[PDB]
């Protein structure tokens, strides 16, 4: 027979992808209640968290305010790259000196990425993230490497994005410290409809995952999230952290401007590629928008948490390690049609779900 | 290969997860009219009820009135433990006073929970539902067992609630006298989105049957359920009973407030788990809104119990025993586009569609 | 392993059933353009007819001038039952008196339907439509058989509606000339909703014709048509006829009344199970509503016939029969989305898509 | 057991078909940044292309301008049939004199579509397009493998539209120099609704693509196309081309009538099989309706390009013949939302996101 979806090469459509909406987790046995759950996971092979968050390096997202409030709430920010070199070494500096807080900076490929990431070394930073579009070439690998060959020894080293195992086991083989996922997943990110390219972001994170936790590398989920039911599902595929964009961008501590139509609140979020970010030769993998204000990062934060310890709870997870090893059940669409509330008019906000 | 859907372990995503809108009925022979079938059905191994049907234990739900209907109705409502002891078993008297009408009652874990519990059993209360969001563990066990212990020759003890097979088990071990089958179904409820944890309700059914028939425990199928197909679904899937909140929080006995806006009429529907029922360190679980009036609960039963009828004479099944060896057929999102009214202008009001 | 769908018995989920929207028919070499197709196809075994096409047995869609149109137009009407016996009969003797055409008529099951029939066979009826909502059992059988037998050497006898392969084998062995299919696909119906019964109309037909095609007993696919394309698939399917309620509704040969609202026409089109059909024990299975107006019978059954032509011609399908041969291609959502017009903004009304 | 889907033949229906939303390209190890990218590829046997687009052959898309723009551009334009020969042909010369540009041409089938061929060869056109319906059929081959006995020597004979792997091999073997795929995907197309018939579109590509790719026939995916990305998506399912309706009838160049409305901007674009088209014995298969205004063909262009240069980018892809050996993952309804943007407002048009 020919392949039943076209063809004669069963390995042209490779496998099938599913995200966050695609599936839940399955109650187990438990001696975990919520309260008593241990959130805390590895940021990297050195650097523990004690909330599995860490906020995405974007200019509408993690600024030092942004940076020093997560790491404050037990996770991490990581400062955007599109700035200049001193203004983001400064922001480095700003959140050291709130604290001895952790905090990570993006850079990107090349001499004067390499500028960059001495500069961000030698104001203390704690972790440079490697942050590419497409980190499966030898530009990003080599980057990842010389990184570490040169600044190991004081500072850890992310390398993303990835989507496939193959890409995920070339930033291990390179030294990294951590691999991030996610091609496309974003709220803002048109990369898979402006280039065609991705791959669902559950599946992304089994794949990388299958490369990295044999290699004791942990897995950073970026993008896609928008519920706290999500960051479980993300770990219990095998991340170890989840990056927030969209999430976050509402909060107080963002540096997105404050915006007020139809007597309502919201803030801007963008793309890092979307014309406004970039110009701020390739085309726009990204859009420009805004999302509805959500108050203080601490009150998000707290709500994220709680989610994830109930998860671990009906899991029988005592800590981020174990919750990692929980079992899916893949769903229709009818079954996420009555995940969420249906047949009801909402008439009260809730803390959690909009 | 890898898994399909990512990484090396087939047992990650565990199955697929079906829900009402995935199934229907076939027809078979028969030799039964509606107006002939038995609709009686075990609620517990010792109390059978006339019409397969009870009311949720929600403070939006179910009262005394409401469960006076119920009982009237041939179904039973379980009284809601959202207020004082000394209250819940006074609302239990109130029921028995009526006519000694079968009455349940919820109750949590714990000594306040086994307090609660001595003084419904006092009042006179036939059926104790151990009510949790999760089941799968000692402290619900233990309650059950213990309650099995002391009152169990005067009273019949549920134990809820699950979705898998194990967790079933577990509570048949434990000595329920019934299970009860619903994690995030509700029509209130976020339990799936806040946590990312459930399993569609029909593979739950179909799952916690395959735990608890064999030991001749009935199941009580909770939540989800929209229109009197759902229900012959639940009962076919495997289920002796249905829970309903959705369906009966518009009845006039119903103990929400009746509210008036742009010139229709509604009440409160809040889910147990929401903020304001909780306040009157978990997040919640649900959210507070309201459904559409829907006038008498005796002609809500009626449309239901009808609904349930021309299901048992479509598929020859003379008793709901005979109905929960149904067979399905699966469905798409066009067979279900396909099942409602579609490409019509619906004109006036149908009493069991809308 | 359990069932991937849940419990541990493989036939509880026993199929997956497809209907319109689910499939395509592939193109095949041809030497037939479309104005040399043979649309003609038996509506039973001793009548073929020139247009494979009849109106439903409805009191909004097929009374005399219906019928009289239908059967001009190549088709033919079945005049609906829900009005006295004599009235039947007269517009029997209108359509009669109108050129001999061919006409036939629904009746029940029991006494009173046996007289109804005996009075139609009187007026000179061609067909006798025994249209129940469960075919499946002695009753319905018994009718068909009886009818058969006492009438059979005048009027063609034909039993519905089944939706599977043994009720449709039941039929044929009780000596029905022609099968009716359709449990639930009705665009007023709620069958499926309401009792959670039927099966997608695809597989019905597939199940269906491989009882009735072997004993060489014409199929005739019952509701759920939309589309000229719609009437293509389900001959394709195996079935020998189609009949439509809704494409026919609209016209002015329909015997619903007018309607003006915000400037646009409609006319009344019900269920014949609605609470307004059934008063004009049981709950209904049908709503009540309204459909744009269309214009002359003529004209729309020239454009379904048209959209058939042109299946024909791309199947390579010089007759009925090898259409009836005709292969498909699943699709996904998406494919259904690309299937219809897609990313434009109509202007102008087509005649045969709105 | 019986076929799952229905009947006892497993090859009912025969494949299920994949079209552009539900895959997405795997990104792959890659030496290859967007700018070095060789677009390029192969229209016929003979003729090379600069980009890999082609505008389609519809009065409301190309005319001489457009095809001049596109050519200038680095793709082609195949004129429209749809006016008088010696305006068809006089649009050739027009296109021949701004500097020797490559130019295509519909033609139909038969003595008319003859010498409207011989007629535009003589204007010295490149590329004839034998432009049917339904290509699989005596016709058609006829058509081809005259117009390559008598003119091969000096033009390119393409053969279209097939949906289907013996379709395609047929074409081949009347000596084809492409062959153009789409039976239904367009947007403004009911092929697949008046006559039920077709094939999703990546499953078509692929199926002709395993008759055109040994035999080195190019393969022209026509219709369906609404980003860049899908774009890459279609010459990784193997095709060497892609035929824009929709995405370029928006621009300057095209024939359609400017149109304002509700302060915006339109112009007209309608199928060429639309009531509206066949006027200025067959029902219609198409739709007349318009699209926004995009600007410049040339803007257009640069973003579409783009667009697959990032693609390349991604997957590693120096040339369009290795994009041409890409991955596909297939994703489900919940992948394809989070590809889109999601849970975000859209402040500010992107040049190449709408
Ligand atoms: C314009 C786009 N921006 C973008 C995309 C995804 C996420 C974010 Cl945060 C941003 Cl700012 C991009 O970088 N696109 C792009 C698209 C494809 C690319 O391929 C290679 C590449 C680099 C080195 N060797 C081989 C390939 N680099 C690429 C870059
Ligand atoms: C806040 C939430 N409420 C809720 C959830 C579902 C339905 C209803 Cl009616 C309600 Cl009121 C809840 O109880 N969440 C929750 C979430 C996870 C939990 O895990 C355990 C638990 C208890 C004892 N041992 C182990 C785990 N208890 C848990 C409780
Ligand atoms: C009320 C409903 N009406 C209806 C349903 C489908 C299509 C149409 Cl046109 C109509 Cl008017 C109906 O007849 N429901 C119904 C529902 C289930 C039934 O089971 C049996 C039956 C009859 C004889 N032996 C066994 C079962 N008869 C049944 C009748
Ligand atoms: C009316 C329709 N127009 C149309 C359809 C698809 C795309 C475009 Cl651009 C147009 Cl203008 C059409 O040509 N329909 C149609 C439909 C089925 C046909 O079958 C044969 C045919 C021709 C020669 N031998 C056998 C079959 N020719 C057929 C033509
Ligand atoms: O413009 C872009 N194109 C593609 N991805 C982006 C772009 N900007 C940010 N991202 C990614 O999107 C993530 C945020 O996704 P969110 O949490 O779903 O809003 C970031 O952490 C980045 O990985
Ligand atoms: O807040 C909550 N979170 C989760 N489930 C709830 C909550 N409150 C009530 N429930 C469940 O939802 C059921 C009612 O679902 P419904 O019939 O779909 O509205 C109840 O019987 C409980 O099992
Ligand atoms: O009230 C009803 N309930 C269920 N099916 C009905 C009812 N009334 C008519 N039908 C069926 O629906 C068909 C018409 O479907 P339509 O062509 O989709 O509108 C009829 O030919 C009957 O088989
Ligand atoms: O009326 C028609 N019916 C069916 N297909 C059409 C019709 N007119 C144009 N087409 C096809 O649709 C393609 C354009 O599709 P689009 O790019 O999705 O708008 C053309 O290149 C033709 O192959
Ligand atoms: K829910
Ligand atoms: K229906
Ligand atoms: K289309
Ligand atoms: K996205």
């Amino acid at each position: 027979d020919p392949v039943p979806t076209g063809g004669d090469d069963p390995h042209k459509v490779a496998m099938l992808g599913l995200t966050f909406d695609d599936v839940l987790l399955l109650p187990a046995a438990s001696d975990v209640v919520p309260a008593t759950a241990d959130t805390s996971s590895q940021l990297t092979k050195k650097i523990r968290l004690k909330v599995p968050l860490v906020s995405s390096a974007m200019d509408t997202v993690t600024e030092s305010r942004m940076a020093i409030a997560m790491a404050r709430a037990g996770g991490m920010g990581v400062l955007h790259r599109n700035l200049p070199v001193a203004e983001q070494a400064g922001q480095v500096e700003m959140v050291k000196r709130s604290g001895g807080l952790l905090v990570g900076a993006a850079v990107g490929v090349g001499g004067d990425a390499w500028v960059r990431a001495m500069m961000l070394v030698d104001a203390g930073v704690d972790v440079l993230v490697v942050d590419t579009a497409h980190a499966h070439n030898r530009l990003v690998l080599d980057m990842v490497g010389k990184l570490k060959s040169e600044v190991g020894d004081r500072v850890e080293v992310v390398g993303g994005n990835v989507a496939t195992r193959s890409a995920a086991a070339a930033l291990v083989d390179a030294g990294a410290d951590a691999v991030k996922v996610g091609v496309g997943p974003g709220s803002i990110c048109t990369t898979r409809v402006v280039a065609g390219v991705g791959a669902p972001q559950i599946t992304a994170i089994l794949e990388a995952v299958a490369a990295c936790r044999p290699a004791g590398v942990p897995v950073i989920a970026d993008g896609g999230l928008q519920y706290s039911g999500d960051i479980a599902k993300a770990l219990a595929a095998g991340a170890s952290t989840a990056m927030l964009g969209s999430l976050l961008a509402g909060t107080a501590e963002a540096p997105g401007e404050l915006i007020f139509v139809n007597g309502k609140q919201y803030k801007s979020y963008r793309g890092m590629g979307s014309l406004g970010a970039m110009r701020g030769k390739l085309v726009p993998e990204g859009i420009e928008g805004r999302v509805p204000f959500r108050g203080p990062l601490s009150s998000v934060i707290h709500q994220l948490t709680g989610g994830l310890r109930a998860a671990m709870g009906y899991t029988g997870s005592p800590t981020i390690e174990v919750l990692q090893q929980a079992q899916f059940v893949r769903i229709t669409p009818a079954g996420l049609k009555e995940s969420h509330p249906h047949d009801v008019a909402m008439t009260v906000e809730a803390p959690n779900y909009y």
